[PDB]
């Protein structure tokens, strides 16, 4: 199957024309908790944000433009974006804004990370409908000398 | 000498206890290529902040509390501070507010990262009258992919 896993910010922002003003170490614990040892499909404009490989995770960038690095596997649509996953159990779609629009419908799970944090954003997560989706698991937590904001871990299951 | 590094919000409010809303990897790179290879001495908060050891570097915390870890040195004053870090051509002050205050009047050398952010906050970093430093040396980076706001580093030197 598969989901989608996403950082929003208040009105679902999650993505700046720069990067996002916050310090989130648990965020990212979290992320790499739940993407370990699986595929994850994204974007071009995510993949130079992030600056290398996810290490642990088959890469697959999902872009129109000539591929850039031969450390990841690069495909021009969906169907060759899942195609590439192989026969696996859950694929994770990491965005941005664009990627997560085409891949929500095939969706079956949610992975949110909700930061009180008020910015104007570039792009924004699509929107979900809440009576459509059931809330399995959620988690608050306050900034702390770590982590500059409180967030909330919330995991949705499509009904 | 005595030199004190600290990233500075506007206003001069500088981090309390949880860790400040901006995420700027330039600046932590800057902070490491001046504190490498030299003692740093900060207070109890900052260590939280920190997490663990500074590799390559010798740590010293002040507190008037009970030293938790093995793999630095605690001391209870500023003169026991002092003299913990040897014989070298520069110690760094790393912080929080109380540890800059204390050692500011010492200081002959401040290294400050400016931050555009404005932040609300309870403490700020020691007034420095610009007067009796130097401005020696300052460099301006606009916000990027990976650095959430604009930055500018400064050298003062007392005079
Ligand atoms: N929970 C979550 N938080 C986020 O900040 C993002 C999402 N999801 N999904 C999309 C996007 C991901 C960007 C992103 C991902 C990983 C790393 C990273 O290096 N993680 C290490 C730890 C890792 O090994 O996963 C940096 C940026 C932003
Ligand atoms: N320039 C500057 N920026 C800051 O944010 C602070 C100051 N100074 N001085 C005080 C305090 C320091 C807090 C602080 C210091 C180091 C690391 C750190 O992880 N240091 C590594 C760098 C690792 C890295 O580049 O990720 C290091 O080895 O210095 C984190 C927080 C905060
Ligand atoms: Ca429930
Ligand atoms: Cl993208
Ligand atoms: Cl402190």
């Amino acid at each position: 199957m598969i989901s989608l896993i996403a950082a929003l910010a208040v009105d679902r922002v999650i993505g700046m024309e720069n990067a996002m003003p916050w310090n989130l170490p648990a965020d990212l614990a979290w992320f790499k908790r739940n993407t370990l040892d699986k595929p994850v499909i994204m974007g071009r404009h995510t993949w130079e944000s992030i600056g290398r490989p996810l290490p642990g995770r088959k890469n697959i960038i999902l872009s129109s433009q000539p591929g850039t690095d031969d450390r990841v596997t690069w495909v021009k649509s969906v169907d060759e974006a899942i195609a590439a996953c192989g026969d696996v159990p859950e694929i994770m779609v990491i965005g941005g804004g664009r990627v997560y629009e085409q891949f929500l419908p095939k969706a079956q799970k949610l992975y949110l990370t909700h930061i009180d944090a008020e910015v104007e954003g570039d792009t924004h997560f699509p929107d979900y409908e809440p009576d459509d989706w059931e809330s399995v698991f959620s988690e608050f937590h306050d900034a702390d000398a770590q982590n500059s904001h409180s967030y909330c871990f919330e995991i949705l299951e499509r009904r």
